[PDB]
C-alpha cells in the first residue's frame, strides 16, 4: 500500500533514501522519499509500519518547537 510520515527536528544532520531505508527498515515497509527545511516527509507501505517508525526511532509522543511527527494514510488505488 501507499502511506506517510511526518517528521520535524530529526532530520536536520545529513540524509539520503539509504539512511532513513536503514534506520527505519526493521520499524516498517518503506516507500519513497521527500525532505526539505528543518522537516521531512516520507511515503511508506503500510500506516502501523509509518507509527511504529516515528513512535520508537523519534518518540510516542509530539513536543511544540520541539519534537513534531505525523502518522498519515490515504485511500488505496
Amino acid at each position: 500500500p501507499k502511506s506517510r510520515l511526518f517528521i520535524g527536528n530529526l532530520p536536520l544532520k545529513n540524509v539520503s533514501k539509504e539512511d532513513l531505508f536503514r534506520i527505519f527498515s526493521p520499524y516498517g515497509h518503506i516507500m519513497q522519499i521527500n525532505i526539505k527545511n528543518a522537516f521531512g516527509f516520507i511515503q511508506f507501505d503500510n500506516p502501523q509500519s509509518v507509527r511504529d517508525a516515528i513512535e520508537c526511532e523519534s518518540q510516542e509522543m509530539n513536543f511544540g518547537k520541539k519534537l513534531i511527527l505525523e502518522v498519515s494514510s490515504s485511500n488505496a488505488r
